[PDB]
């Protein structure tokens, strides 16, 4: 700052590659540590592990982000070489100093191992650490990288560093061997259909109230179980998908089933008052899913009734009491001006929540889109890091409400009833999506003054069992 202490002597960057000299062919910084905006693989490694200083906020930037630009085995490999120091080649003075014996190291040898060689490799073991802590799943995807990390950590000498490797094999040993209630939950609500009988189970049968719990607890465990990096590089949408974003796939092939099965009941309910009565009871669930701060599953609801094939049916949307219409386009508003209301919802209520999940990915798509994978150079070009940060910051938004449990009972058929939907059956998503709307067409035909007659399917009342809990 106000002098220049002398330069470490470091080895050739020929037998070293991270010591290459920076320049703007190689690393960029945004404009009290610098931004990285890009660099080499190589120099992004050096600044995740670099001597001068720890960078946590970068290292947790890194590992949720660097399988859009480096592989998890090249990362391993990286850092093993990162870790693999040599030691600069000896002066012609050292070499009579260590000839004539008993002589201290050098001074320059001396302040390279204690500056630089092990700053580094401890940032390297921390490195290490947050990797297995909180990106385990790569090393279950990956057999062979956990053997080869593990070897790696075996082969560290040193009481310098036992502590630090000690502890990343604890937390490797706790990884690979893996409900109370402050206060008691609510009893589980039951209407047509009786504990057990889970055969009988339906959208009309079930407590509205317990179906609104329950799809609400499945949904929060969808939702919690999403790690941020099922979302970068928009990997959910490529060729490894099923690999890569398994839980962010299951959140989505959830809210499309269910989205899909209200829509199924509504159309394919072909009785008036029978189909009235179903709109009128999903609107309930709705006001639930509502009063749980569930809005994944009140815009769920929304999507459903949205549908071209739902959106059509004027009479049966006439027919609903004021009420519950009320309280149905005060829900639809929710999602109007690119979701404005919602937006100020979200940010105002107490956990638990289980918050939309759509604005997230149409962000995060947005973001990958508009810019660039790399930065361009006359040489190799650089990785583009901000763009990493950019999506990074939108997948910690997601995390802020992942560890919010709800006081609230799994009824276990219930539970299953809703994860296995199928409304589809064996359709196609294209081929259903014809069907309900040709089925629509045939319960309110165009132009139709007055729904025409159909005869009604069950014989249970159509009377809700209405939203107030016993
Ligand atoms: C032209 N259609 C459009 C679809 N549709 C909906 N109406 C209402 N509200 C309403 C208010 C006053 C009324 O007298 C009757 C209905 N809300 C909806 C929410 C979502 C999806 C469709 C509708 C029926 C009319």
């Amino acid at each position: 700052l106000y002098f220049q202490e002398q330069p470490l002597r470091l080895p050739s960057p020929e037998v070293y590659r991270f010591v290459v000299k920076d320049s703007e062919e190689n690393i960029v910084f945004e404009d009290g540590i610098p931004i990285i905006k890009g660099g080499t693989v190589v120099k992004l490694i050096e600044r995740l592990t670099y001597h001068m200083y720890a960078d946590p906020n970068f290292v947790r930037t890194f590992l949720t982000t660097y399988r859009s630009f480096c592989k998890p085995q090249e990362l391993l490999s990286l850092l093993i070489e990162r870790f693999e120091i040599p030691e600069p080649e000896p002066t012609d003075a050292d070499k009579l100093a260590i000839e004539k014996g008993e002589q201290p190291i050098s001074a320059d040898l001396k302040r390279f191992r204690k500056e630089y060689v092990q700053p580094v490799q401890l940032r390297i073991l921390n490195v290490f650490r947050h990797w297995v802590e909180h990106h385990f799943y790569d090393f279950e995807r990956d057999l062979e990288l956990l053997e080869r990390l593990e070897s790696f950590i075996s082969s560290v000498r040193g009481k310098a560093m036992k502590k630090w490797v000690e502890s990343i094999a604890k937390i490797i040993r706790r990884k690979k061997q893996a409900i109370t209630f402050e206060s008691p939950p609510p009893p589980i609500e039951w209407h047509i259909s009786k504990p057990g009988q889970f055969e009988t189970f339906d959208l009309m049968t079930l407590h509205p109230i317990e179906i609104a719990r329950q799809l609400t607890l499945l949904e929060s465990d969808l939702y919690r179980k999403v790690q941020p990096s099922e979302l970068v590089g928009s990997v959910w949408t490529k060729e490894d998908k099923e690999i890569n974003s398994p839980n962010l796939l299951k959140m989505i092939r959830h809210t499309t089933n269910l989205t899909l099965w209200f829509e199924k009941c509504i159309v394919e309910a072909e009785n008036f008052e029978e189909r009235v009565a179903v709109l009128s009871r999903i609107i309930e669930i709705l006001q639930v899913f509502q009063d749980l701060n569930n809005f994944n599953g009140v815009l769920e609801i929304v999507s459903a009734v949205n549908s071209v094939s739902v959106y059509r049916l004027d009479h049966t949307f006439e027919a609903l009491q004021e009420r519950k219409r009320k309280i149905l386009d005060e829900a639809v508003e929710l999602s109007q001006d690119h979701f404005k209301k919602y937006l100020v919802k979200l940010k105002s209520i107490n956990p638990p929540c289980v918050p939309f999940f759509g604005i997230y990915l149409t962000n995060i798509l947005k973001t990958e889109e508009g810019n660039n994978d790399f930065l361009k150079k006359k040489g190799k070009d650089l990785i583009n890091f901000s763009k990493r940060r950019k999506v990074a910051e939108i997948t910690g938004e997601i995390q802020q409400y992942q560890n919010q449990p709800y006081c609230l009972r799994i009824e276990p058929d219930m539970r299953r009833f809703f994860e296995n939907l199928n409304p589809m059956g064996s359709a196609s998503e294209k081929e259903f999506t014809d069907y309900l709307f040709n089925k629509s067409l045939e319960i309110e035909p165009r132009n139709c003054k007055q729904p025409p007659r159909f005869p009604r399917k069950s014989t249970f009342s159509l009377k809700s069992p209405g939203i107030r809990p016993n």
